[PDB]
């Protein structure tokens, strides 16, 4: 099950962490759950965060990315 992390964050799917963290940061900042305006940013800016994490981390983005296109 791939969690479209790029999608939580507001990304693409085949980008990079300039896009991730700007969909992350752009996210995380529409989803930081002190700020956010988003159904549910606490989960989603963690899930931004989590997103991000992976796609902010070579090996969570890698492993993300494994479940999503790379399979």
């Amino acid at each position: 099950e791939l969690k479209d992390y790029y999608a939580i964050m507001g990304v693409k799917p085949t980008d990079d962490l300039k896009t991730i963290k700007t969909a992350y940061r752009r996210l995380a900042r529409k989803y930081h759950p002190d700020v956010s305006k988003e159904p549910d940013a606490e989960a989603r800016f963690k899930e931004v965060a989590e997103a991000w994490e992976v796609l902010s981390d070579e090996q969570r983005r890698a492993e993300y990315d494994q479940m999503w296109q790379h399979r």
